[PDB]
């Protein structure tokens, strides 16, 4: 039976890796031609014995940073900013500074000169400390040159794309961004009343962790989410047009790369391959190397459509939880990974590629 081979191909990919990584609780969401699957293993808390279900809520960490691209997708699709703007004129704050000189694509593309992976210890979640933060920041090298992947970077696109909205990013994402998608168990800010399905996260020491304040958190690393819920949100990527119009252009804004370093195409939240590509080259682009140095960019001559023989997919992370989203738009496939301890990105991708490759 079908079932039985989907749950055995899932099974094989997942178990021995929940095992070789102590991985608590994770939970698959698959989408194949048009029709969801959803598969659960183990514990959303230790300590209470509550199991996961496709309901569960996790951390996506940086997986939040295709919901802040959604955003600027929508702003950029009403007319509020443009990506060539430079970012000091969406923020009075900013002008005099270098971002005068520094663009929006720079801020969302992680060009804008070698902001970090963090703000630094030194800036707290306060509003003077990050605008001070910013006003005061000096580029490494010329913007639009070196990838650095960075909070500060593309969190100050989600901010400024807000601002060019006229409302608080946190308040534009709950009031207009998930109810477009039709995302009701997907949060920055879990309510009270849905606790009971948030699960606990494991840190590298096993100590319980779920995230703490931080700048810009909400636009870089801030959702929480069930593997349903994520799914929906695949499934509205792989299908921009069955949204209303405005919400497929916010979608399709998020589909177009801008520049290549090794065999990634980096989009708006998004990063694209080729598909097919061995597991190994989407285990490099998807390593500590791509995330943690800088990389010259090859830009390209026009944004290049992320569509056809292609995989999206996003890496994210907090102290606790390691999510994997990935899809692969000309074969209407759609995969989420959410688990309760941040596992090395290898692994989530050995994962991910046993699935895709067993769907074919
Ligand atoms: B994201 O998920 O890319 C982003 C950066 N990041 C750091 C790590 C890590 O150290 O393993 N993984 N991803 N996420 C965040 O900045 C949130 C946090 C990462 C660890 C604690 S908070």
């Amino acid at each position: 039976a079908p079932a039985d081979r989907l749950k055995a191909l899932v099974d094989a990919a997942v178990q021995p890796v929940m095992k070789a990584n102590d991985i608590p609780g994770l939970a698959v969401a698959i989408s194949l031609k048009g029709e969801p699957h959803y598969f659960s293993y183990g514990l959303a808390s230790k300590e209470d014995g509550r199991r996961v279900t496709p309901e569960t809520l996790f951390e996506i960490g940086s997986v939040s940073k295709t919901f802040t691209a959604t955003l600027a997708g929508y702003a950029l699709a009403q007319d509020k900013m443009r990506l060539d703007d430079r970012a000091s004129q969406h923020w009075p704050a900013l002008q005099g500074s270098r971002f005068d000189g520094i663009s929006l694509l720079d801020l969302a593309t992680y060009t804008a000169g070698g902001l970090p992976l963090q703000f630094p210890d030194s800036v707290q979640k306060d509003q003077a400390q990050i605008r001070d933060y910013y006003r005061q920041w000096q580029p490494t090298y010329a913007p639009g040159s070196q990838r650095l992947y960075s909070n500060p970077s593309i969190g100050l696109f989600g901010y400024l794309a807000a601002r060019s909205l006229g409302q608080p990013f946190e308040r534009l994402m709950e009031q207009q961004v998930f109810p477009a998608l039709g995302l009701e168990q997907t949060h920055l800010d879990v309510p009270e009343a849905a606790l009971a399905q948030y699960a606990q996260g494991y840190g590298k020491d096993d100590r319980p962790l779920r995230v703490g304040p931080g700048p810009l958190d909400a636009e870089g690393h801030g959702v929480k989410t069930s593997a349903a819920d994520l799914l929906r949100f695949v499934d509205a990527n792989l299908h921009p047009e069955r949204l209303d119009r405005p919400w497929a252009q916010a979608l399709d804004a998020t589909h177009r790369g801008y520049y290549k370093v090794g065999d990634m195409t980096q989009g708006l939240g998004w990063e694209a391959y080729d598909w097919p590509i061995s597991l190994k080259r989407l285990q490099a682009g998807n390593s500590t190397p791509m995330a943690l140095q800088p990389h010259r960019i090859a830009r390209l001559p026009a944004p290049q459509a992320l569509e056809g023989q292609r995989l999206l997919n996003k890496t994210g992370s907090t102290n606790g939880f390691g999510a994997y989203v990935a899809f692969v738009p000309g074969r209407d496939l759609g995969l989420v990974i959410l688990a309760n301890r941040n596992y090395p990105n290898a692994e989530r991708v050995k994962i991910a590629y046993a699935i895709l490759s067993g769907l074919e």
